[PDB]
């Protein structure tokens, strides 16, 4: 069972774990055979081990992530808009993706797809 | 192939046709075999006929559609956040979905899914 509020709670927990750099808190939100496709059009990482290495490498740089709009949640699915900022040696970068989570009966995320492209990667001078 | 610029333009075309009541301008965006699942979870309308029939009814009440954020486009896929305002019995309603379009090689829309739930429906006048 996945009510709109549980799915929203998971998204917030997710954003908070990213900010915290809590690698195990992120992975604990995924099902054992869950898939991650980040960004869309890339070979999908399947399972806990692959999911974990993916985030371990992403967390190499401290992230600052923010939800920019209400979470859309319906029928075991949720989609949200957010921003991920991080500096890279004087270079501040802001990525603006839209993620899509698919949940399972247990309330764990079974699929994650992060949709962003060159046009969503911003970052200054 | 599908460039970000194209996919983004299709979305902007879509929102315009929708604002104008331009049914055929919308049906033209899809492929002969395209599918629509609006909302996510409901039975998906397949093919131009079913898609036409679906949009013909949705348009019964003149819509005021607006893009609330930048389009996310990458690898034959695009997702965008927006609002659909209208009235029905003196009451104003604002639906805030996040759409997901998948394009074919020809640049046409083969799949569309609308993700919004009770939480994204506001009487916000
Ligand atoms: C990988 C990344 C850091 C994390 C991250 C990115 C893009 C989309 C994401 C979506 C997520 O749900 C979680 C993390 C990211 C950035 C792409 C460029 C970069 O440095
Ligand atoms: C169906 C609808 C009119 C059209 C519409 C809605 C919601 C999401 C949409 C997403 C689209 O991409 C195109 C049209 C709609 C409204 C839900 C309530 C309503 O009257």
């Amino acid at each position: 069972m996945n009510t709109p509020e549980h799915m929203t709670a998971v998204v917030q927990r997710y954003v908070a774990a990213l900010n915290a750099g809590d690698l195990d808190g992120i992975v604990a939100l995924f099902a054992d055979d869950a898939t991650v496709e980040n960004p869309v059009g890339s070979e999908p990482r399947s399972g806990t081990a692959a999911i974990r290495e993916f985030y371990a490498n992403s967390l190499k740089l401290p992230l600052a992530v923010e939800l920019t709009q209400e979470v859309r949640a319906v029928a075991n699915e949720a989609a949200f808009a957010f921003i991920v900022s991080f500096e890279y040696q004087g270079r501040k970068t802001v990525v603006a993706p839209i993620d899509h989570f698919r949940f399972n009966g247990a309330g764990k995320v079974v699929s994650m797809r992060a949709l962003f492209g060159e046009k969503n990667i911003h970052a200054g001078a």
